[PDB]
DNA sequence: ATTTAAGCAGTCCGCG
DNA sequence: GCGGACTGCTTAG
């Protein structure tokens, strides 16, 4: 096999590299890497190296890496550009792996671990590590085994061995229900003292040194706790054995308001799963506890135990250890679904970076672009300092708030990346500038053509047309990958809808799910077999289809995020290719494109309807248009349609056969107007939306910018078995809105769009009557909690104190003295409830850590003093009044003349 | 650890 | 009450 790196580090004048050799074995080497950097040189000096602008360079080969870094410094003192890759490990990887990396994940040791620490005095601080580590579960991907290190004797209690037999048993048997599929994979090791446990753990670690290290909060808790605990017991040299090169650094992570410390383990790539989830999931969750996320992702029940975690080991060590093992498995189950580890490996190896660098789109693109240029013997420019400056973004149309009955939407495929490619936007393709006219002059095609030579953006920038820039070339490569995976995602989605339809008529038989590839549209033969399957088999196929869709989603959406991040990175001051001219060329062209095509679509539809000055485009955001289709439907007449699917078909055909060609013509004209390199504005139909045929549903409504709901029958070619709401911006979509309220508001919207005013009124009346029975957590608001200390004046709210911070201060006073009650963590999320006047907490609200039950000492009082009236008004009635007034609809029946009967 | 536009909740205080 | 200036938070692109 071709060789591939696992990890790379610079330590002084040495590169330390762990890798898989040509025979598939893991090896480690130290290499005295001599890096090269570059200086500009005279034109008369023969060279094969040129900077990105075609200026000649001489290569400087240094005796060692420190000499290279010192030369960069003196080049600054002199005032001259020091060109080349200044991150020497990336240069090392580029030299060592000068081919597309084919990696074999089965050879990469992925370790998933979790530790337990009993603490009788509150949260066990990793920097102090003053309590024994009493359990470690460590899953190894190569062995496919869970290694369980169990402390039997501690200052906080001596316990019996954990029993695998009880662990396997059902909860209803008094067992812990450790999943049967992992029972045979557990290797259990009890220890009668912590020193032996830790010494053995470290010997184990040397034998099975993780390459990828993950778990839940491992970077902020487990890793630093283990490091510091070992350090405190044995000394630093022993703790550094967690690094394969015996090198560690205390790294300070600094944000807006304060800082924290992590331990960098040289020669390990730490990918904390919480951080993977936050970057790659595109969710915003009310809580990031593993219990909460596991429930959300996998629909598994919360790990239940009696009493506080600080007494769980002494009271029920059996359950204590089982839940430690399950916790490790939950993360593996989440990854089986989401495939974020696979994603990181794919992207890391593609870019030729340390895998953990996938968290930095700047690092990722810096590496991609460096490798690309190096291939042509080109030399990257030196990074420079820039002051942070604001720059303009997208255009968003102000909608008239209203119901909108029939709607077809369209938006650009990969808008900003397509703009970069079309215009040829790149550091080295800048050709000059032209004299800019007001944007609206371009939108209306009245401005003088910017250039007859170069490719233009309406911000004034001109680009070469003779050759693609490195930014367009590299963005296209990742775009193509994105497109492939999106194809798989949408096939899986369409396949899912076939199964859902079949589920209406399940056969009464005993059979098996069909062995199929859900990434490809089901063949006719597969469809026939499906119509004969049982519900059991169909449900299993549906689950498999949806898992395949999730896999495709992960792969496509994060590739989308990477390419969009490149357009973004052009406006980040730390990016090597930072240029506000290029960042703004993209956004300004985008503004023009949207408003240009709005004009073209209005003109086209006014033509085919024989009207003048009518606005068919009702809304648009960045790269999208929403077109009112009422007149199209009305031209044939609702009576002519057999059912809902019939008019959906008709609108689908109209969009594909009339609208899209008109849109394409409009954009081809714009490309010529701007003299662009290549026509790449492809605005495909997104949604077909409307009420069910014959119903009183309103179809859709807008309240304002970035706030709307549509009843969608077909999305990007997926024809739903059941209509699906596309709701953007409204309170149903916000993590801050209570769970039960999101749910009730969604049902109000469903009823508005599908059933009409009367149905909405029936539901509102019921919700208003019953809501006080809802569980307090379900009706609690949610907020991030920053700057708690800033607004805390002797335990009371200072000036301008935010509502949620006031709640936290109330909580703090209410739990005062207790070291055992959960503390609110700065920067994390809280649940918030309003409190009735004259409550014993002495303020108008209370807040506590999200994803948790409020501590028992105050739970009863919070429940007694919860202000349901305020809660209902703020979270439910106020937003509903917004939805209904915009839709010109009443949520309560108005009096009429009929009342007199 | 890429980016801008823009929404709503709430505080403070004005608004004769 | 409602608006604007402002902070805080969160979502649509
Ligand atoms: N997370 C982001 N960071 C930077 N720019 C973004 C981000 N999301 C959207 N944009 C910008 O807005 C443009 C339009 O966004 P949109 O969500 O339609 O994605 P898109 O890139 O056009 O991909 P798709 O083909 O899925 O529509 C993007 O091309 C860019
Ligand atoms: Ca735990
Ligand atoms: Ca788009
Ligand atoms: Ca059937
Ligand atoms: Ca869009
Ligand atoms: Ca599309």
């Amino acid at each position: 096999m071709k060789e591939f790196y696992l990890t790379v580090e610079q330590i002084g004048d040495s590169i330390f590299e762990r890798y898989i050799d040509s025979n598939g074995r893991e090896r480690t080497r130290e290499v005295e890497y001599k890096p090269s950097l570059f200086a500009h040189c005279p034109e008369s000096q023969a060279t094969k190296y040129f900077d990105i602008y075609g200026k000649p360079c001489t290569r400087k080969l240094f005796a060692n890496m420190r000499d290279a870094s010192q030369w960069i410094k003196r080049m600054e003192d002199i005032g001259l550009e020091a060109l080349g890759m200044d991150d020497f490990k990336l240069a090392y990887l580029s030299d060592t792996y000068n081919y597309e990396i084919k990696y074999d994940h089965t050879k990469i040791r992925v370790a998933n671990f979790d530790i337990e620490v009993t603490s009788p005095d509150g949260f066990p601080e990793p920097s102090q590590a003053k309590h024994p580590i009493d359990a470690i579960t460590h899953y190894d991907s190569i062995d496919d085994r869970f290694y369980v290190f169990d402390l039997l004797n501690s200052p906080y209690g001596n316990v019996e061995e954990w029993s695998i037999e009880i662990a396997a048993k059902l909860q209803e048997q008094g067992g812990d229900e450790v999943p049967s599929e992992i029972i045979d994979k557990i290797i259990y090791m009890p220890f009668d003292n912590e020193k032996e446990l830790l010494m053995e753990y470290l010997n184990f670690w040397q034998q099975k040194t993780p390459v990828i290290l993950t778990g839940w909060n491992v970077e902020s808790f487990a890793i630093p706790y283990v490091y510091n605990r070992i350090k405190n017991i044995f000394g630093e040299s022993t703790a550094k054995r967690l690094s394969p090169h015996r090198k560690t650094r205390v790294k300070v992570i600094e944000n807006m308001y304060g800082s924290r410390e992590i331990i960098t383990l040289f020669g390990i790539s730490v990918l904390d799963y919480i951080d993977l989830y936050k970057k790659f999931s595109f969710t915003n969750q009310p809580s990031y506890s593993l219990d909460y996320i596991s429930e959300f992702e996998l629909n598994v029940g919360k790990l239940k135990y009696d009493g506080p975690i600080s007494k769980l080991r002494e009271s029920n060590h059996q359950r204590y250890i089982s839940y430690n093992i399950i916790a490790v498995y939950r993360v593996l189950q989440i990854d089986a679904k989401r495939q974020f580890i696979n994603l990181s490996l794919d992207m890391g190896y593609y870019a030729k970076i340390q895998i953990q660098s996938v968290f930095s789109p700047i690092k990722t693109w810096d590496a991609i672009i460096f490798n690309s240029l190096k291939e042509q013997n080109k030399v990257i420019p030196q990074g420079r300092s820039h002051p942070v400056q604001p720059y303009p973004g997208a255009f968003v149309k102000e909608p008239i708030p209203n119901r909108y009955k029939y709607v077809m939407s369209f938006d650009l495929t990969s808008a900003y990346p397509s703009i970069i490619r079309q215009v040829n936007i790149s550091p080295e393709t800048i050709a000059g500038t032209f004299k800019v006219a007001p944007l609206h002059d371009y939108i209306n095609a009245v401005a003088e053509r910017p250039s007859d030579v170069y490719s233009c953006s309406p911000n004034g920038m001109m680009y070469y047309k003779d050759r693609d820039g490195v930014v367009p070339t590299e963005i296209t490569k990742v775009f193509n990958q994105r497109k492939e995976h999106k194809g798989y995602m949408l096939a899986a989605q369409r396949n899912g809808e076939i199964i859902k339809e079949a589920l209406h008529n399940p056969n009464l038989s005993v059979d098996e799910p069909l062995d199929v590839d859900y990434r490809f549209d089901f063949s006719d033969e597969i469809k026939e077999k499906i119509k004969k399957l049982s519900a059991k088999s169909l449900n299993e196929m549906l689950f498999r289809a949806q898992r395949t869709e999730v896999a495709g989603m992960t792969a496509q959406i994060n590739r989308k995020a990477l390419i969009n991040g490149l357009a973004g990175a052009l406006g980040n001051v730390w990016f090597r290719y930072y240029d506000l001219r290029n960042a703004t060329a993209i956004t300004t062209f985008g503004q023009m494109a949207l408003q240009w095509i709005e004009r073209k679509v209005n003109e086209y539809l006014n033509e085919v309807c024989g009207t003048e000055g009518e606005a068919f485009v009702l809304y648009g955001d960045t790269d999208s248009i929403y077109v009112s289709a009422d007149k199209i439907i009305d031209k044939v007449g609702e009576s002519k349609f057999r059912d809902t699917n019939h008019w959906v078909d008709f609108l689908d055909k109209f969009a594909r056969e009339r609208m899209e060609p008109a849109i394409d013509r409009g954009f081809r004209e714009m490309c010529e107007y701007m003299n662009n390199k290549q026509h790449l504005m492809f605005m495909d139909r997104e949604a077909i939306a409307g009420p069910p045929l014959g119903s009183k549903g309103i179809g859709g409504f807008w309240t304002g910018k970035k706030r709307y709901a549509l009843n969608v029958w077909d999305m990007e070619g997926t024809r739903y078995a059941e209509p699906k709401l596309k709701i953007m911006g409204l309170e149903t979509q916000k993590s801050s809105t209570p769970k039960a309220v999101q749910k009730a508001l969604k049902e109000c919207i469903r009823r508005m769009l599908q059933e009409g005013e009367e149905s909405l009124q029936e539901y509102f009346k019921e919700f208003e009557k019953e809501f006080r029975q809802l569980n307090y957590i379900s009706i609690a608001s949610v907020s991030s909690a920053n700057n708690i200390a800033k607004y805390d004046v002797g335990g009371f709210p200072g000036p301008k104190c935010p509502f949620h911070i006031r709640g936290i201060l109330t909580y703090n006073r209410a739990i005062k003295g207790n070291i055992d009650a959960p503390q609110v963590v700065e920067g994390e999320k809280v649940y918030v409830l309003p409190l009735r006047e004259g409550n014993p907490f002495g303020d108008k609200c209370i807040a506590w850590p999200s994803g948790t039950e409020i501590t028992d000492l105050i739970k009863d009082d919070v429940l007694h003093w919860m202000d349901y009236t305020v809660l209902l008004e703020k979270t439910f009635i106020k937003p509903l009044e917004g939805f209904t007034s915009a839709a010109k609809l009443d949520y309560e029946k108005k009096a009429s003349l009929f009342d007199m009967f």
